[PDB]
């Protein structure tokens, strides 16, 4: 087999060997304008159009857990990806532990009221503040997929109420499972804290606007780790200002650097982190590749499996 | 049976409902100065001397989980409490689960540097920092006592390596045990992240000083959430200020309110906590007690009991 790889800023020659290493008997090149090389498989992030059009390609494997701006792109030049090409992205491969972490530190950091107590300490002041109770701290969770399940998992522990949103129904034993826009509404009355682990596709834009939030209830905190295009800013810092929402954790924004003209640097309720919530983990992402296909050859169900026609 | 209560502060009219409630056949009863009738247990939380001198006691509760106060009375007043008199203290009744909130939050904040990107965020300045990665993030807890156990127990979750330091071994299968004076050096030289959990003794006030402080890795966290006298604070501050010490959460200080004067309020790398790192649980508190008192009639052999001799 020959595979091309494609991205624009990682390790082209780690990845290229660490690749060669885990399938010995395949040929790795890094793609460059012009190659027309026959590839079986072609590993890419933000490709051009030329080096995907026209190949009848085994796989595509997107190395990025969200597959937003290739389908995008082909939407745009359909020429780009023939139908016949399988598209997987990077499921898992570390990134659950990583949404874990950041998940578990905050709920429990807002839940024991740090927050409060840091403004607190910022004028010197002394005061113990009453306790919040679980059954008033209702964690809601926007998609329950590879993510949204392993953050629910690890939240499950520390005796939050628990619940999820998704297109199709959920079975996860101490979750209560919402599904499509008919229950949204039902989902978020009794969220307390609303993690954001939705897909970015035409259905989800702007969802988290001031419709959403007003659904919720007050003191509510926002945790968005999954893409900037689902938050409606402007509703949001409303949101921060009337009190609805108590506080609001951000890790990617609409325009990413988050420009300094933003109100959200500077927004004392804000916490801001810069797209850093789940990143790759080289190694186990090779392993996820390479695991793939050789299932891939052997015949047997492969699942992590983007469904064009779906968005995501 | 016959039980006397007081406690400074508490709902005094509460606990003695809930007592009885939980032991319907005992008459339980505020202590009040001048009160000498008899009384076969005592729950105290700051006792006048004269509530428990001379009365020969069936067992004495503290309504705490430390015993710093009511040792150092008795040291000053032998009078107070006859040693025939078992003395008890709450063992964890809700207290663990509330240090290992406390814990998993903030070390995970720190190993996410999100104190780093906070202070990103105040010059809204955009920039991914390298990840931290486990080996280089050892956490030490000081005391492996009922809290040690249990904050050590929940992040073992997490992966990271851990080791404890006590004044005799433990077993704990992933947990490194340090114990002794003589090997309090090496268990410090790894600790990334140091967790006090220790009580307050003879032996152990101060213990957290500049030679201490020394024997960490350089760029360390202190989370204290024992007593304010392990940590000498001007020690802390110097290493604060030399970059030895990254951060420093404490709950607890010598003095309590920490008065306005501290530099430790406004100190960047710190962060305060009025002493809520852990709070009694009335409901435990009143089942672990009337549970006791069962298991001392039974004959059954009983544990959470405090040495008077060993100081905790
Ligand atoms: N901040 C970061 O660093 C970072 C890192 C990695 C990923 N992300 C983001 O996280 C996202 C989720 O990743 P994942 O691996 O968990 O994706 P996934 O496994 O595909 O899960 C997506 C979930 O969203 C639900 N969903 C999709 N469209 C929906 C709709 N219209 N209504 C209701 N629910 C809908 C799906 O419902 P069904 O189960 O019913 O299909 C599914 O449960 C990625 O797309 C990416 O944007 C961010
Ligand atoms: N911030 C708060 O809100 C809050 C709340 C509750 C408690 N606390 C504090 O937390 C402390 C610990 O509670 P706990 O229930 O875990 O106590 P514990 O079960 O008695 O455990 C104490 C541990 O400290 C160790 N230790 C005692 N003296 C030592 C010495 N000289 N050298 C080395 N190790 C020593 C003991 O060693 P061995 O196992 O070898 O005996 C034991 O492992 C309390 O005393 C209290 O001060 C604070
Ligand atoms: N795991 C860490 N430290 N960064 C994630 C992605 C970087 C990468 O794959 C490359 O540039 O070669
Ligand atoms: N969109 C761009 N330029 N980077 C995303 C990287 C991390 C992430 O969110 C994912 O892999 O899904
Ligand atoms: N659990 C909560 N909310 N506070 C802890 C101790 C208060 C208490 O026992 C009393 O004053 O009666
Ligand atoms: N020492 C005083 N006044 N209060 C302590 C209360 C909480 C705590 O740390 C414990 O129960 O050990």
């Amino acid at each position: 087999m020959d595979i091309i790889f494609y991205h624009p800023t990682f390790d082209t020659q780690w990845w290229i060997e660490a690749l060669r290493k885990a399938i010995p008997q395949a040929r790795v090149r890094a793609w460059k304008s012009g190659d027309n090389d026959s590839a079986d498989y072609a590993l890419v992030w933000h490709p051009p159009v030329e080096m995907l059009a026209g190949r009848d390609l085994k796989a595509v494997f997107a190395l990025g857990a969200g597959v937003d701006s290739i389908l995008s792109k082909l939407q745009a030049h359909p020429e780009m990806l023939n139908p016949s090409v399988p598209l997987f992205r990077l499921e898992d491969t570390g990134m659950g532990e990583q949404m874990q972490e950041y998940a578990v530190s905050q709920v429990l950091h807002w839940f024991r009221r740090f927050d409060d107590y840091r403004i607190q300490q910022n004028s010197s002041h002394w005061q113990p503040l009453p306790e919040y109770h679980r059954e008033d701290f209702t964690i809601g969770i926007l998609g329950a997929g590879v993510l949204g399940s392993k953050v629910a998992q690890s939240l499950q522990t520390w005796r939050f109420p628990l619940r999820c949103w998704s297109r199709t129904r959920k079975s996860w034993p101490g979750v209560q499972s919402f599904a499509g826009r008919e229950e949204l509404s039902a989902f978020l009355s009794q969220c307390r804290v609303l993690i954001n682990l939705l897909p970015n596709t035409p259905e989800t834009v702007g969802i988290i606007n001031q419709q959403l939030l007003e659904k919720l209830p007050d003191g509510a905190y926002l945790l968005n780790l999954a893409r900037g295009v689902h938050v409606v800013e402007d509703d949001l810092l409303a949101a921060l200002d009337s009190g609805k929402v108590k506080g609001a954790m951000l890790d990617v924004f609409n325009r990413e650097p988050l420009p300094p003209e933003s109100p959200l640097w500077q927004h004392p309720r804000v916490t801001i982190t810069p797209h850093v919530a789940a990143i790759t983990r080289p190694a186990e992402a090779v392993e996820y590749i390479s695991r793939t296909i050789a299932q891939l050859e052997k015949g047997e169900k492969v699942c992590g499996q983007v469904d064009r026609a779906r968005g995501y």
